[PDB]
């Protein structure tokens, strides 16, 4: 029996102009937006609470989507930086009802390509957890240290390394205690798995798919032209 | 002036059977093979010495490709493992006349989208280095480390992290005895950096690009369809 769960999608910093290079979520992916294919990954899930996107309040692309005229899409306000934007995202959630209790999945706005068999991994596998945790794929590659001069100083153990990916699962509550400690303290915040380990926690690590991959170069888009 | 350099493309380990999953190195790239792609980006460099391509003695693929009759294209045997094919490689430099103090460069033969400007600034950056080294692009996504239970023990600091790529430059003389000595030792070599290291020696860091992708999946070919 998987959790109850809200999600939040940190989808802002979109200026108020269309522009020729796209932001990533709004490039086509095989016919549609790379963002409606995010949302698709988890609009129909049956244990889902609801899904906020974190907006900027003039972005001039969602409002031409289909998702924008969603009863089952929510909206907040993007905030200065990811963290503040995935706040005012809980916020939201509260706003529906959400419990300081309640699991909270967030997830990439530019990973269209996640498979509901690591959406319910990650879900069955920190359930009962602690702390919570997050997807995250083994480092194939071969990673080197470098010295103050450039020059290797170790190959460093990949056999304990992973790749950080989302979505990224905390309970709400002690997410924005965090999130919010942790800008306070002008802490150099990259996902919510930063934050909460800024704030001592050790997140249980999920492993997922590697092709679950982020949209990061107009280039990557051609890796998931064929996966839908 | 760049110094001269012979080169050695580890593509052995192909069945003798043709498969309907190709080897990576024979599969089509906008109308070509991958390997003779990668070729490509060698064969006119003014300073190659010679190219040694390291392959099965009865690969079925190669002796269908214009590269497999040309004067500008030398052979050598495959080994048990990357390691004991670049060997071979060296051998057979030797044998045209290469020196102990001659740069070697080794690289992937499912790398086919090495820039000149790349290849260029590995050897110019190397050419007075006491050891060689390797092209590289600093590590991008975010790295976990795990711990026994596999819960983040931290986030590994990826500034002075570095993702190893291809060519490695090393001198012939020095990268034999390496790689001869790491295999006698039951070192578990993964590309000729691991094996300098090994002996005791720190390669140089240069910066290259991160599309000299490496095909890994035949996926990871649609990244590159458009590249050529
Ligand atoms: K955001
Ligand atoms: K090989």
């Amino acid at each position: 029996d998987l959790p109850a769960f809200w999600t939040v999608i940190p989808a802002a910093g979109v200026g108020s102009r269309m522009r020729a290079d796209r932001p990533k979520q709004y490039l086509d992916l095989a016919g549609r937006t790379v963002i409606e294919r995010t949302l698709d990954c988890f609009l129909e899930h049956p244990m889902l609470r609801g899904l906020v996107v974190c907006l900027a309040e003039d972005d001039p692309y969602w409002p031409g989507l289909d998702c924008a005229a969603s009863r089952h899409v929510q909206r907040a306000a993007g905030g200065a930086e990811r963290a503040g934007s995935v706040l005012n995202g809980l916020l939201r959630l509260l706003e529906l009802g959400a419990q300081a209790d309640d699991w909270v999945l967030v997830h990439d706005a530019a990973r269209p390509n996640l498979t509901r068999g690591d959406l319910d991994r990650l879900l069955e596998e920190l359930a009962e957890d602690p702390v919570g945790g997050l997807l995250a794929v083994p480092a194939r590659d071969t990673l080197k240290r470098s010295d103050r001069d450039g020059r290797v100083s170790e190959t460093i153990d990949r056999s304990v390394v992973w790749l950080a990916y989302t979505p990224q699962m905390f309970r709400l509550g002690a997410l924005h205690r965090a999130l919010a400690d942790a800008l306070v303290a002008g802490v150099a915040i990259t996902d919510e798995a930063s934050a909460m380990e800024w704030a001592g926690y050790a997140p249980k690590l999920v492993e997922g798919r590697a092709d679950n991959l982020k949209i990061t170069t107009p280039e990557d888009l051609l890796r998931l032209q064929r996966s839908f």
